[PDB]
Parts: C-alpha cells; structure tokens; sequence
C-alpha cells in the first residue's frame, strides 16, 4: 500500500507515503503501464475544502480561529456564487504547490522561489499584453533569469476564457514550401498558420519571433508585435569550433509556457503563462537535434568531418555533445542563467530527499525527468519514482480552437 | 484500446494486444510504478489451455482434431500427475515467445532465430555443466554470435530445482576490499562469496571469471570451473587515444543470462539459460561507467585532459562517448558480433511494426528500450509504448541463497 522505491547506485530504500493521497487518477491499471505516454456542479467545495486545509497546516494553522472562519466563507461564496476567490496568500500558495507536484519538471528544487502577478482583474487582449509584456520584463531580467507566473482570471460559466494560444510566449515560425517542408521550427507550424491567417506579415526567417494571439473571455483573439528589445535572444557559438557561429543558430533566453491550465482548490485559471529558466538539454538536444524538430543533428557532423556513414561511428553522439556545449557556453557568454543536465538532476536528488522528510514523497515522471542525452550517467536514472497526480496542479488543456 | 503515437512522424496506433494481458503488474489509476526494476491443478490447467491454444494457432491448426486431442492429453496427464510435459516443437516455439514477450528486450527482431537445446533429461549438476559449455561453445561461435537457450528439466512435485546461481554463465568476479571497497565487478560481490565458501580459490584481478555454481535437485549447489578456451573475450582499446589500451579493460564475448525463470503453459523451468550477443551501451556505458560498477567515467576523463571541475563542460558526456566507441572498435576489431544503440532501436521500430501487424500491438518497458547514453537521438525515444505481461515468459526469481 506504500510503494517501496529503491536507489541502485547507493542501496537505500525509501517508502512513497505521499502517494497514497493521489487524486486525478492516471493512465495505468494492473494490466497495462502506459507511464510513456505524453498526453494520458458543485464538487467545487470538496476540492476547496481540501486546498484550505493544505493551505492552513502549511502555515501551522489546523484547527485555528482563521482556518475555520476561512473555510464558512467559501461555504458561503459557493453557496451564493457557485464560486469563489482565492486570498492573494492562498493563490500564491496554490501556485508554488503546483509547480511542486509537477511530476515532469526537473527544476522543483527551485519551487519555493516563485514571482506571482496576479491578474484577476484583467479584461480584453490588450490588458492582457501589457501584463505579459511586464512578466516578461521581470522574468528577463537582462538574462539574470527569474522564475515568475502570471494568473489571469479564473473560469466561470457562462463566459468565455481568457487563453493564450501560443504553448510559449516566445516561439519561432515555421514556414511551408512549395514542397511541404519546413522553413523554421516545425513545431510551431499550426500557429504560424493561425497567425499569418490572423493577419501577420510572415518573415523569410529560421528565427523569426512569432507574434502573439491572445483573447478575452467571448471575443476573437488579437494579435500583438512583441517589443523586439523585451525578446532577449541567444546567438549559438562554439568556444572551439569556428565555424558554428556560421551556422547562425539563436535561442531565445526565457522559456515561457502559456498554455497550461492552473487548477487550485477547484478553480481553474485556463491562462497562467509561467516561466523559469532553461536546462540546456531542452535547447541543445531536444530543440535543435530531433528529427521533427530544427533536425540539425547532421549538418554539424560534417561540419565537425565525422563519419555519417555508419552508425557506429556514433558521430550523433559526439555531435549531440558539441551542440550542447555550444548552447551551455553561449548563454554563459550572454550572462543568460542556464542549468545543465548533470547541475539540474543532482539538485533534482537533493529536492526528492527534502520532499521525503517534507511531505513523505514526491510524484516524479522517471521518462520526463531522466535528460534526453546521457540519462544513466545522472543520479535520477538509478533512482526508483513514483509517478501520481497531486493538487494544486498544472495540467494539459485542449488548443483553443 | 491504448492510442498510441510515434512523435518523429506523428503515426496512430492502437494496441490491441495489451487487453489479453495475463498476470498482473505493479501500475493502478493511482499511481504508476513503471520505473521499478523488479515489480492448484484447475489454474495450470487455465494456464495450458491458452498456451496450447497460442501453439496450435501458430501452426495454422487452430480448431483441429490435433487441437483437442492435445488439450485432452494435458487434462489426463494433470489429473493423473498434477503436471504434463511439453512436446519438443511445443518447447521451441514456448522458448522462442517468451522471447518474442519480454518488455524490456531491444533485441526482439531476432526472436524468430532462436537455437533451443533440449536439456530436460538432464540428470545431476556432472550432466548440467557439460550442457552449459556446449552452449556456450554453440553461442560463442569463435565470435560469431548465435542466440541460443538450453532448458533443464521442469519444477515438478516430489523434487527440488535445477538452478544455477550465476546470474549469468560469464561474470567476474568482486573481491571486497581490505579498505571496505571492491576489485572487479561490485554487481557480483555475493556470488563471488558464494563460489569462496563452495571451495573457489579466489584470484585478486579485476576481470576474473567466476566458476559457475550448479545446482541439482535437493542437492547442494556444485562448483565448475569453466575451460578457459571456451570464454571468449575481448581487450578495450581505442582507435584513437592508444593510452586506453594501458587501462588493461576487457569484456567478454557472450551474454548468458542464466538465473531467469522460463515460464510455458503454467510450467516452470527455473533453469534455462539464454544468450544473445551485446549492445554496446551495456558494456560502455553501464558495466564500465555506472557508480556502482567499474566507474572508470572520471578516469578516462582526466586521461583525455578534460576539464573535471565543472560539470558545464560536459566532460562526463564526452568520456562516456569514447568509451563506447573503444567498445565497439574493440569487438569489431576482434570480430566478435556486437550491435550499436543507433542500429539496435531502428531494428526494434522495425519489430513494433512486424508486431502490430502480426498481433494488434507489441509489449514494450520504454524506459529499459530507450538506450542509457544519447536517449533522444534514437528512435525509439519518440516512440510511446505500451508495458504488459505476456505468457510464455522469462520472470524474475529470487536467487536460490
Ligand atoms: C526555474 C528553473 C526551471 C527549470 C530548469 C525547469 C525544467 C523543466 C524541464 C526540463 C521540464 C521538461 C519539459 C519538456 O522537456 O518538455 C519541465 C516541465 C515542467 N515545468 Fe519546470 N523548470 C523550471 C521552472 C518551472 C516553473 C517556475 C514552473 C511553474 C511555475 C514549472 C513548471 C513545470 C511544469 C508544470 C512542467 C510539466 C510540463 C508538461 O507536463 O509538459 N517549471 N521543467
Ligand atoms: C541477439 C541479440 C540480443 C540483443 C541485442 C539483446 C538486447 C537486450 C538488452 C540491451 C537488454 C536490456 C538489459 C539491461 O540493460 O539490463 C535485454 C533484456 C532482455 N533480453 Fe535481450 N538481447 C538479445 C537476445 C536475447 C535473447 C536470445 C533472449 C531470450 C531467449 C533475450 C531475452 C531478454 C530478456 C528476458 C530481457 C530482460 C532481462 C531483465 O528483465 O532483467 N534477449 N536484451
Ligand atoms: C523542450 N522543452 C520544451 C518545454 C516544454 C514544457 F512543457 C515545459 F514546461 C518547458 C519548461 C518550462 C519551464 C518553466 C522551464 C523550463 N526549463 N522548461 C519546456
Ligand atoms: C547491462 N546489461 C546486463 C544485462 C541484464 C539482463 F537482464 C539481460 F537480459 C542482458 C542481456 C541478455 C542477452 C541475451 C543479450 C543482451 N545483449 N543482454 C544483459
Ligand atoms: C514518447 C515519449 O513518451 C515522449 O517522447 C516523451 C518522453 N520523455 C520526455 N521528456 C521530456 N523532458 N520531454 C519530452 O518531450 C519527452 N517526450
Ligand atoms: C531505477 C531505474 O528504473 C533503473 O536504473 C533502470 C532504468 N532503465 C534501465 N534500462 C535498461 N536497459 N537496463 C537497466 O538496468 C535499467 N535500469
Ligand atoms: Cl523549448
Ligand atoms: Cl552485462
Ligand atoms: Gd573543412
Ligand atoms: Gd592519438
Ligand atoms: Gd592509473
Ligand atoms: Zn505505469
């Protein structure tokens, strides 16, 4: 009933205690473990009662006069309202807890350091854009990277959501061909679309920031020029090899997810962009080297004169390394914060034994936390884990269309 | 049906295959547990039944008089003995899909060539060693690989277990150490106490071959020195940084996997070792770089004059790289059958699409396919899978000590 979870490199056996108080049920049974799979009126007082008493005991506050009182005015806001709002306390509260159960997010050591603008009294586009347009700002931080989020207002029947369409704040086009391929990011092809649709005159560009569509609850969606100096970008050098700066690779400084739905006490904000700050792998490996992604694995092997003809040359893996080195070294040039892999999952080991003396356990995605080059030469490969879905959470949500 | 998607080409599956799978495993709705590596005559009856039903479908018989004469046989035989024996073709097609099976093999391409030695008359531990060389001499092949497997005489009532205690045929030994550390392989530590205690005179190299432990019914486990001239082996060396030669590292040729239990039709043969031949991330990047293993990681790194002080230069990384490439330049120098982590995940998405056309879905443990060095550059990382229990088996046992 308590899953016993082991450690092979060093032996100790840990017991996931916190696991037992898992909610939203995921995907497996008994029969069948789909763990690899990357996408899976009024209970709204259970889920609130819940986040309240998480809320209280966090402060050391069970059974006090302030708890009790707090939890008869959401009984009474619900009862009149069908709703509620949070304290400005319980939604800070709620948003570094969810950022805490994140299973996949490797950077939870960091959880307690988080930035909260709150933007519930939000209305229209424009509002929007210049709350944006300030997280960014302060998230930037000329490259001094700072984790922030950004809570635009909850959802309430009857009224449309506020949505940010793109998945980031800041992503690159990709442009067809007469030819069906792709000129920039393939990853970002349905919004290129829905932007040039929307009336945005494209570039001819690899690395061309991508506008941004943003909408007010029942109201089409507008798009908005980003302020070219509020996008700090990254261009890709090598410290050795010459010739990759000619290569003209760029990244973009802050990651920014703005399509994640945040989910605390029972109340769901569908727009709650949050950024923090990039492991390298994300960028080297995952961005530039997959297949459907900028798939510039060979190009840089023959730059580097490795031998593409067999495989057991393993040019991709000495390639992979190179591009990577070249991203660590080129954001540190830029005084851009940036955490490698090795960095990133040791800190991840010393937040799961905090989370074991803190709370019992910790949910962690062993496929999504294991980095995508090198896994076994991290902690977190030989580190047994316990995957389940906690509130407050962030969650996956459909595309606005 | 599970959805399954390949996200390189962005294909749908669905895998039908998974709701016949038998036994249960470790997952629920509530939490996942993929990541953990070890999760009554009417019920071998059950188990029979499906099993003949598997073989008689496999040889386009399904329905036959053949058929039901079989089944009824294992009725009479099961009342009569609480047991039955498998006929030689049913033994090899049992052999070669328990193969086929097992979720966490990347080799799987392969299952259809599989050599079955028929060991089930074997009488004592004198007869079982003399059968294990021959495999080993049918394997090895003067380093031209042949999987093979060789199935002792089943668990039945009245008699103890032929066993093997070697967690593979070919192992070196660990010596602990005078300071309390290890010389050899720490992963075989308490066999090599074993073989000490059994009247093994210890040597005090780091590649030492242990003598093998073999074990008759209700008898003590008896020691075996292996013929040196049967172990084939292989010295690291590396194509370009000739100082690698000087660490004196070896392997050897032949992977026998021996203390596995091979499950059939609800018969269990708790001795049957199998062997295959290497890929070469086993031996570079776990056998030789894990914490717990040789770990020659910082070794090699300082010899190649990279920086060890910060882990942003990635020297771990590039270390790791080249003791693959010493791995497979070593045994293809040797000429010695081995199989690149970039060829074994492309023939093991051939086997995904063999299996989905040929049994509506494939059993497959993503984290233990996806290879422990450069994970994303193969395509298997892209890939989502589904993880279930199919019978025939290979399954875990717990050593006989
Ligand atoms: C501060 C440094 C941070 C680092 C180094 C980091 C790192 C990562 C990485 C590597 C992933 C895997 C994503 C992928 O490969 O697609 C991830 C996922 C995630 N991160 Fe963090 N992150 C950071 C900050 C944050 C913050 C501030 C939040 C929320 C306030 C957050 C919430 C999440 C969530 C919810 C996921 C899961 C997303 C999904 O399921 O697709 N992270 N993170
Ligand atoms: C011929 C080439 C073969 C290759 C390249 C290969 C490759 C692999 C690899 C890399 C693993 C993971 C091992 C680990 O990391 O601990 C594995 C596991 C496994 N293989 Fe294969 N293999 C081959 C042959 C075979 C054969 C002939 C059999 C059985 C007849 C077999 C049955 C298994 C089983 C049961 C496992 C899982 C072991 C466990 O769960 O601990 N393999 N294989
Ligand atoms: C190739 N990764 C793309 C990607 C997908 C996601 F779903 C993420 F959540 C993040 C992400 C988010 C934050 C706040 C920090 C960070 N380092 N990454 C990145
Ligand atoms: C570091 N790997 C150790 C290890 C553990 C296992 F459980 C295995 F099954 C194999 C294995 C077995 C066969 C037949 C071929 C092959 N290439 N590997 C290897
Ligand atoms: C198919 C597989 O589940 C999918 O590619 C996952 C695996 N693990 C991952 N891990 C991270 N961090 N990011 C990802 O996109 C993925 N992709
Ligand atoms: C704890 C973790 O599950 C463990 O180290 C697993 C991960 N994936 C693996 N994958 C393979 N092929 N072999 C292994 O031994 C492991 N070990
Ligand atoms: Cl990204
Ligand atoms: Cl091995
Ligand atoms: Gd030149
Ligand atoms: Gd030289
Ligand atoms: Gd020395
Ligand atoms: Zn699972």
């Amino acid at each position: 009933k308590f899953p016993r979870v082991k450690n092979w490199e060093v032996g100790s056996i840990t017991y996931d205690t916190l696991s037992a108080q898992a909610q939203q049920d995921g995907p497996c049974t008994p029969r069948r473990c789909l763990g690899s799979l990357v996408f899976p009126p009024e209970q709204l007082l259970s889920q609130a009662r819940d986040f309240i008493n998480q809320y209280y005991s966090s402060i050391k506050r069970s059974g006090s006069q302030a708890h009790e009182q707090r939890l008869q005015e959401v009984e009474a806001e619900v009862a009149a309202t069908g709703t509620y709002q949070l304290r400005e306390s319980e939604l800070v509260f709620g948003a570094k807890q969810a950022w805490r159960n994140a299973p996949r997010c490797v950077g939870r050591i960091q959880w307690g350091k988080l930035q909260v603008f709150d933007a519930r009294d939000c209305r229209s586009a424009q509002e929007m854009f210049t709350y944006i347009c300030n997280h960014i700002k302060y998230a930037t931080n000329r490259g001094n990277l700072r984790s922030a989020i950004t809570v635009f207002p909850q959802r309430c029947p009857g009224r449309g959501d506020f949505r940010i369409w793109n998945s980031q704040l800041v992503r690159y086009a990709g442009y067809r061909q007469q030819d069906g391929s792709v000129r920039g990011d393939p990853a970002n092809v349905e919004i290129t679309e829905l932007c040039i649709q929307h009336g945005w005159t494209p570039g001819n560009g690899r690395f061309d920031v991508l506008p941004l569509l943003l909408q007010a609850p029942d109201e089409p969606p507008e798009l908005f020029l980003l302020p070219p100096e509020l996008v700090l970008e990254v261009p890709l050098e090598h410290p050795t090899l010459e010739w990759f700066a000619a290569l003209g690779l760029r990244w973009y400084a802050l990651p920014a997810v703005s399509n994640m739905l945040l989910e605390i006490g029972g109340l769901e904000f569908p727009a709650a962009p949050f950024s923090g700050w990039y492991m390298s792998t994300e960028i080297g490996t995952r961005n530039l080297c997959d297949p459907h992604r900028y798939n510039i694995l060979e190009d840089v092997a023959v730059c580097m004169d490795l031998d593409t003809r067999t495989t057991s040359s393993l040019w991709k893996d000495k390639a992979a390394v190179e591009i990577n080195v070249a991203v660590l070294h080129s954001y540190q040039l830029a005084k851009v914060t940036i955490v490698d892999h090795h960095a990133a999952t040791a800190s991840f080991m010393k937040h799961l034994e905090n989370e074991q003396k803190a709370r019992g356990g910790c949910p962690a995605d062993w496929a999504w936390i294991v980095p995508p080059i090198s896994g076994s030469l991290t902690p977190v490969f030989h580190q047994e884990m316990v995957n389940y879905f906690l509130s407050p959470a962030f969650r996956y949500q459909p595309d606005p269309w």
